[PDB]
C-alpha cells in the first residue's frame, strides 16, 4: 500500500506493489565361415620331353619324373580342401604313364596316379584331394615319367612333334571344397 | 484515457543383425549354400573276380565290390557331383565300374577303363541325384567286361605297383541344379 | 521520472541369393549323352582348328549366375573305335575354332575319352557350346557302344558334359 517515485542512490525509479557392405566384407573375408571358395587353374602348353622314369627305387623320393609344371595356391576357408585335377595329354611307344604331385617341403609324393599310351596322344589323369593346413600359399609341382622305362612327350606326339601340327593344352585345376 | 496510481483489491499499482543373418546363411538347407564333400580313400589291394556281363550287369552282381560310402547332403534339391578314379590292372582287356545306390536293385551309374596289363586309372563320373539330408550308402563296383581277372591298386598278378601302396579315389561333391 | 505524452498516448517513465557381384550363387548343370552316336567326322591337322572336325555329339546351353566366374567343365564320353585315338573338341557359339582339344584312346573295347577345362564367362547371358568327337586321322567312332555300333553289354550307357561354375582367385 506505497506508490510513487523515489532516489535509489542517483536513480530517479517509479516503484508500487504491482549393412548389406558389412556382410559383404565379412563374406569376401572371413575363413571361418564355410562360404567362399578358391578355384585356380593353370594351363600348361609347353611340349616337355619327360626322360625322367619312375621306378621302386625313385617313387618315393622328390627325384622320380620330370618336372612339368608348378602351381601356388591359397586356401580362403579354414579346415578346407583342394579337390585336385590333372589332365595331362602325353605320348609314349606302348607303355604306362605315372604321375606324382609333390607338396614343397615334403621330401616324397602327396599322390601318384597312373596313365597309358598306345603310341599316340591320351589324356593320363591323377585326381586327389590336398588338405589345408592354413591360409598361406603353397607351392605343389606335378612330375610325370614313364613306368620302369620309356620316354614320355607331354602335349606332343611320341617324337615331340605337335599333336596335329597345332599347340595343345594339359590343365591342372584346384577347386577348394569343405569336408 | 488515463495515467497515475490506483487500488486493486489492496495492491497500490502504477497504470498508464549380422550374427542373425551368419546363423541363418550357415545352416539353412533352402537357400543352397551349404554344400558337403566327402573324399573316399581305397588303397587296398582288391582281386576283382566278378565279371560284368549282359545277364548281370542290371543286377546287384556284377563285379566286385571295393568300397561302400556314406554321405549326408546339407541342401535341400541338391545332387552329388561323384568322381571315382581307380588304379586297375588286367591282362589286356576292358574295365567296368559300377556305382549301386542302397536300395535299389541294380546300378545308378556305369562307366568303362582300359588295362594294357599295366596299371592305368580307370574312371567313373556322374551326378546323383539327392531326395532329402539323410545318411545314403553306395557302393562301387569293379569287374572285367566280359571277362578276365581285375586287380584295383595293384599290378596284374596282385603285387604293390613300384612297391608302395597306392590310392584310388572317390569324392562327392554336393551341387545345386538350375 | 514521471508521466508524458508520446504520440495519443500517456505513459509512465522513470530510470529503473540374387546378386550376382558376391558371388555365393553358382550354376552347375549336367547334360548327359545317352544316344549311341557313329563318329564318322575325322580330325585331321587340316580341320583341327575349323567348325568341321569329327562329329557333333551334343549341344549345351548354360547360363553364369556370378561375374567374373568360370566353368569347370567335364566331358566324360564312352567311345569304343578300332585300335587307335580319339579327339574330343568343344567349341562355343560364335567362335570360327574349338575352344578347347582333348584326346582319348581305344584299343577295341569301350573306353572313357575325357576333355577338362575351365570356360571363362563375359556375362550372365544364356551361352551355347558344342562338344564333337572323332578319330585322330582316321578310324570310325562310336559314342556309348562298341566298335560295331551294338550296345555295349546290351545296355543304353550315359556318357555326360557337366558344367560347374566357380570363381577364380
Ligand atoms: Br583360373
Ligand atoms: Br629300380
Ligand atoms: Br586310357
Ligand atoms: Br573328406
Ligand atoms: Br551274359
Ligand atoms: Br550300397
Ligand atoms: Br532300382
Ligand atoms: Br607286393
Ligand atoms: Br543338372
Ligand atoms: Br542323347
Ligand atoms: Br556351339
Ligand atoms: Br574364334
Ligand atoms: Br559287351
Ligand atoms: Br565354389
Ligand atoms: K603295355
Ligand atoms: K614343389
Ligand atoms: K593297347
Amino acid at each position: 500500500g506505497n506508490s510513487g517515485f523515489y532516489l535509489y542512490n542517483t536513480q530517479n525509479c517509479v516503484f508500487a506493489d504491482n549393412t548389406v557392405q558389412d556382410i559383404l566384407d565379412k563374406i569376401t573375408t572371413d575363413p571361418s565361415l564355410g562360404l567362399l571358395k578358391a578355384f585356380n587353374n593353370f594351363p600348361i602348353t609347353n611340349k616337355i620331353q619327360c626322360n625322367g622314369l619312375f621306378t621302386p627305387r625313385n617313387i618315393e623320393t622328390l627325384l622320380g619324373g620330370t618336372e612339368i609344371g608348378k602351381f601356388t595356391v591359397t586356401p580362403k576357408s579354414s579346415g578346407s580342401m583342394f579337390l585336385v585335377s590333372a589332365d595331362i595329354i602325353a605320348s609314349r611307344m606302348e607303355g604306362g604313364v605315372v604321375l606324382a604331385l609333390v607338396r614343397e617341403g615334403d621330401s616324397k609324393p602327396y599322390a601318384i596316379s597312373y596313365g597309358y599310351s598306345s603310341g599316340v596322344p591320351n589324356l593320363c589323369s591323377l585326381r586327389t584331394r590336398i588338405i589345408n593346413t592354413g591360409l598361406t600359399p603353397t607351392t605343389y609341382s606335378l612330375r610325370v615319367g614313364g613306368l620302369e622305362s620309356g620316354v614320355v612327350w607331354v602335349n606332343a606326339l611320341s617324337n615331340g612333334n605337335d599333336i596335329l601340327g597345332i599347340t595343345n593344352t594339359s590343365n591342372v585345376s584346384f577347386l577348394e571344397v569343405i569336408p
